[PDB]
C-alpha cells in the first residue's frame, strides 16, 4: 500500500519539476543563441565588449 | 512486485534527468547574468547593439 503510492507521488513531483526546468533551460538557452547571432553579425566592428560577451558564451566552466 | 519496482526505476531516471537539467539551466543562466553585467557596465556607450542584447535578456516570450 505505502511503497507503491509513495513512489507514484514522487514520480509526479519529479515530472512537474523536470517540465519546469526544461522550459527554463530552453528559455535561457534561446536567449544565448539570439545573443550569439547578434555578436556574430557585428564581428566586423572589432568591438572588445562583444569579444567579452563572446568569450562568456563559449566558456566551459 | 512489478508496480513498486517499475516506479522506483522511473524515480531514479527522473532524478538523473532533473540533476542534468538543473546544471544546464544554471550554466546557461550564469552566462546571461554575466552578459547582463557587461551590458550594464557599458550603458554609457549608447551602443544600439548592446541595447538589442539587453532587450533579448529581458524579453518574456
Amino acid at each position: 500500500d505505502d511503497e507503491a503510492a509513495e513512489l507514484m507521488q514522487q514520480v509526479n513531483v519529479l515530472k512537474l519539476t523536470v517540465e519546469d526546468l526544461e522550459k527554463e533551460r530552453d528559455f535561457y538557452f534561446g536567449k544565448l543563441r539570439n545573443i550569439e547571432l547578434i555578436c556574430q553579425e557585428n564581428e566586423g566592428e572589432n568591438d572588445p565588449v562583444l569579444q567579452r560577451i563572446v568569450d562568456i558564451l563559449y566558456a566551459t566552466d
